[PDB]
């Protein structure tokens, strides 16, 4: 029950501080290449060990040998005026890097892509890895659809956990709130599309104030990694290969609601959307493939 | 924050087992007519390290100031003289000794509520989880109406997390456990305790429980059945008001079903 | 991750109930000769909800790879039969019954263990706390021996985070427990979710629980009362082998006060 | 149940995210100077608010206004070459600006203070403040203990909640493991002097790879503030006054048992140590002096 980190940053820290709130790790290895740094912050973690339950870093990736599961976070330090194109590509380069050690130390571990774009970057891995589509897994729209439903179960007196809607496509813009599926504890709500855009635009501002998000991202992959190392059949908007869905015709990936566990996705929701969501959702996929067509792998 | 448990019968305990394993409680009381049985508070007393609660009492004006009364048995103007909270009634039939419990008080409706169909959408739900290989907490959907075998599944709701006979099969094996038990104890106390969290930490959260329901659905007189209910540190907050005929009728032929003008008040 | 628990008494099932709220089991296995009332399995089977456990299996060869075994009743060839697993007696006089329980099973001193003293400490380490004024986490202290009123406080190591009567209330409580109810079923179940949670997830945790003691303060027959153990994956790991003369001849004492003889193998 | 965290680093924000993990908040605020930076770090809390249970950010102290406890973490940026003593002095400017503002708006608020030298910056609040002892708390050896009893725990083979030691005086080189007071589940181990010089020591290449502690400390604070907030009467090693304890006779603070709940510190232990140890604290109450005693309040 091991699981691995690679890259020791914003998110990679947040991302491994909230694996490590969760009982979920027997051997946690962190991992990227400012050695000075790896061991800092596995130092600062094993410091508090009486206040967690759990860990590795280093730059050798032998130290992954059997991860149960890999949660992948490098990104590449953005420029400006740089285009969204430059940068897909210098992170499909970095993952060149990073797949194949992954694959190489533990070709049965599961994915988990959460760097950016992580639609592209979950095929770029799939691609790859030769994984099958089960451990090929990314952050996608989970934390979207989670924040989704409590900013409208505020607007409305109730807990969150009793608001039930998701948000499918891009991790990104064109995503899509599937308003045929608000639920409120067994009532469809035919018994909003603004908290939409206020998540797509929060999550801008983010990344404008701060450079980028880590507390939100890391509590999501947390949410994921539950349920995967656990296995508890659970189902989150997540990026896998939807060709054959809602018209797309390419291997374009995007998130829609799969069921997690013990071997990644058990299987992929095929959903019965509105005339007008299944189109956005073919936009939506319109708008990734118009950045993954260009990418050399 | 004072709770009060009447009747330690076997499901006032697992009512009080369970409100004291959710560690709601800073003081827990336990009344009762027969007195050697209740003096179960030292035993609850004796495992309080495992527990998070620093006061059990139990006797015979002991629950005053009270947040929450859960009434179990087997009273109510007794509680009221001390504890005039919030009044959950477990005791069956539900939905009609909840009329009772309010008119017997007069409390507002926030603050009477009746378990209902809490435990029997909480089970319901389970048995779609576990047919479809999903985790229970993903799959969405109520049974409301009268805690029996007239209760009402609302399939207009069913819900996947967002998306779009099992019935029959929760109320009939309500019936096995009664005949080869006499008394069922260890499932309402958690639907109890799950439903004295929300009351006691203000969680809003949306359950199926008994309170007033005429002007829904066309009924036309005082009946207390399950409707979804959002509930609170003030009891009931809202109350959730339209589905498909072939079910808003159900839930009068479950009013109907719903004994009321028999019985002297 | 398959646990049994024989004997539906009113302890088996707080034993259950417990082992199940602390979510442990994969599948809870209840056992015992009446059945109408085993087939509580549906009971507990229908706040599943509310738990964390998929199978709960009652009857009368079902405890088979079972991982624990918590003996209540009210037996052990049958155990082993189908389950050769930790075996954990809670039957009183657990100190005499755990020497029938390793005898019986031929299994090894690991796999042997009793409730003991877990409760008795428990308790005890709680009221010195309340009369401090400090929460019961940060006070340390065991009554080790037997599960009685022979027991004996660990002055020599009582501690409030690393520093330096109330006793007899422990085990004259325990008394009036018996004679107001007849049975301990709360209290008893606590205790034993405790020791099983540091079983099954191999916390490797101090408890006091009855084993082997001959070897320690004198003593010279096979009598198990109870010592703090470093319980988990694999029952007893380690053994904690030194106090006061004035409270190591206690310990004999007690080994002397434990009917032993007295019975046939 | 107002929690304020004063300063928006690496220190306040695993503060922040540790106080989030825990129920603990009602309201919650962050305060520093750089705007963009408060609101990116709320924003950021918020985005995850469905996984947590609590936000606000700003720069002007009114926010504050009625705190329960109000955790102070701002420290300055420690220049190489500069001297303890110049950076203990920056670090009580630093306080001449914190407290009035926190005691101004919230004259009823348990202090915590977390940034160091914690010893003497809690001697420096509670002068600047004027509050009574039990509302001036610092970290002090709550994390030195902790870690401490956790690897002689590993060293045996026993479970750290079973194992009772503590490290008490200056939070720092100079601090003293109390041998006497050793315990395994109520047994005295009378019935390891180098796990100490483990923890003081990997407290400092931490500093040294990574500039600060930061997931520990704030780990440690969130043991602390379960206490108070809650109001266990949890008992934990912090610094306040023991004039008058172990022959010191100057007014210095230093990390001793003390019981904690949501009047702050409700007793002060008064230990009762070998000659050598009460020696040790008493040499280590003579370092923290050697270095208060030159400081301009």
């Amino acid at each position: 029950n091991k699981i691995t980190v690679i890259g020791v940053g914003a998110v990679g820290m947040a991302c491994a501080f909230s694996i490590l709130n969760k009982e979920l790790a027997d051997e946690l290895v962190l991992i990227d290449v400012v050695e000075d740094k790896l061991k800092g912050e596995m130092m600062d973690l094993q410091q508090g060990s009486l206040f967690l339950k759990t860990i590795i870093a280093g730059k050798d990736y032998e130290l992954t040998a059997n991860s149960k599961l890999v949660v992948v976070t490098a990104g590449a330090r953005q420029q400006e005026g740089e285009s969204r194109l430059n940068l897909v590509q210098r992170n499909v380069n970095i993952f060149k890097f990073i797949i194949p050690n992954v694959v190489k130390y533990s070709p049965d571990c599961i994915l988990l892509i959460v760097s950016n774009p992580v639609d592209i970057l979950t095929y770029v891995a799939w691609k790859l890895s030769g994984f099958p589509l089960n451990r090929v897994i990314g952050s996608g729209c989970n934390l979207d659809s989670a924040r989704f439903r409590y900013l409208v179960s505020e607007m409305i007196g109730i807990h969150p956990s009793n608001f039930h809607g998701c948000i499918l496509g891009e991790h990104g813009d064109s995503s899509v709130p599937i308003l045929s599926g608000l639920n409120i504890a067994g009532m469809s709500i035919k018994n909003c599309k603004d908290v939409h855009k206020k998540v797509t635009e929060s999550a801008y501002e983010i990344i404008k104030l701060k450079g980028y998000t880590s507390w939100a991202i890391g509590l999501s992959v947390g949410d994921l990694s539950c349920s995967l190392i656990k296995n508890l059949r659970k189902v989150h908007p997540v990026s896998t290969l939807v060709k054959g869905q809602f018209g797309i015709d390419n291997e374009v990936f995007l998130s829609v609601p799969c069921v997690l566990g013990r071997n990644g996705i058990s299987e992929v929701f095929k959903p019965k959307l509105t005339v007008e969501e299944e189109q956005q959702l073919k936009n939506s996929a319109e708008t990734i493939w118009n950045t993954q067509k260009d990418i050399q792998l």
